[PDB]
């Protein structure tokens, strides 16, 4: 069916395939599962994960396209989007100042807010996730991968279990507590606080003494480059990398700051040349493990 309907290309960002729709001509991408000798525990994963991408409808959010089951393989069909990931834009732009940062962070917020209205948990918000939907200026940014995606029952919390990526991993999964949607917005901070400098508020080469300062929540703006980022910007930051997931702030109010919802006249319009420098380093340093 899927080996007659598409043809399949190269591995993308399971493999990830780029493929094309014969009878339409269209692109897409194929996420494929091998399901021969999968577990009981892993073939609710998948039909989890299927579920959650069909339930999700938004301009912020990769769409599914289809989900194809055959023998000893399973196929998650979504939507091409073709302009890359967005550190990878943003380090290629002659103007970055904390304005296009809000107004990323703004449509991430947006699509964070619609997964926690849905029930879903992303729980690896990280930036080989955000997508841009096409090479065009001014394409939205969308959200990718629901392999960790779990679904809550409203605000009940639970120990789901160990999921993400270090550097973005929770105070809360850290010390194997339970958790919920708060784990996706501390993600955000985290990605934020990159967003504005380049670098990231935690980082050790030992990863167990990195789990620690994220455990404590040892963050800092230092001077010279925190000095020009504006207190509104800061504040954001400050409520998203709380380390208390009560007290966190939500996607809900997060849109409802002045910096992300009255970006034109809060945040800075600044260029910011030393941010672009860093991410470039950053992404080096990640596309290098
Ligand atoms: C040009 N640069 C790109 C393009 C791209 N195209 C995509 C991917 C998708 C859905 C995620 C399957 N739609 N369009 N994906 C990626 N990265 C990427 C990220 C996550 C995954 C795994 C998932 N889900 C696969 C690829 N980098």
């Amino acid at each position: 069916s899927m080996t007659d309907e598409y043809q399949l290309y190269e591995d993308i960002g399971s493999v990830v395939r780029r493929c094309v729709k014969l009878c339409t001509g269209h692109e897409y991408a194929a996420k494929i599962i091998n399901t021969k000798k999968l577990s009981a525990r892993d073939h609710q994963k998948l039909e989890r994960e299927a579920r959650i991408c069909r339930l999700l409808k938004h301009s912020n959010i990769v769409r599914l396209h289809d989900s194809i089951s055959e023998e000893g393989f399973h196929y998650l069909v979504f939507d091409l989007v073709t302009g890359g990931e967005l550190f990878e834009d943003i380090v290629a732009r002659e103007y970055y100042s904390e304005a296009d940062a809000s107004h990323c962070i703004q449509q991430i917020l947006e699509a964070v807010l619609h997964c926690h209205q849905m029930g879903v948990v992303h729980r690896d918000l990280k930036p080989e996730n955000l997508l841009l939907a096409s090479k065009c200026k001014g394409a939205a940014v969308k959200l990718a991968d629901f392999g960790l995606a779990i679904e809550v029952q409203g605000d009940q919390q639970a120990w789901f279990g160990f999921a993400g990526t270090p550097g973005y991993l929770s105070p809360e999964v850290l010390r194997k507590e339970a958790y919920g949607k708060p784990v996706d917005i501390w993600a955000c901070g985290v990605i934020l606080y990159i967003l504005l400098v380049g670098y990231p508020p935690f980082w050790d080469e030992d990863q167990h003494k990195l789990y620690q300062q994220i455990k404590a929540g040892a963050y800092d703006f230092p001077s010279p480059e925190w000095d020009t980022v504006t207190p509104e910007a800061k504040n954001l930051i400050n409520q998203m990398l709380t380390i208390n997931p009560a007290k966190r702030i939500t996607a809900h109010e997060a849109l409802k700051h002045p910096w992300v919802c009255q970006r034109s006249t809060v945040a800075s319009m600044m260029h910011r040349q030393e941010t672009v420098e860093c991410l470039k380093k950053f992404n080096a340093r990640r596309k290098l493990k």
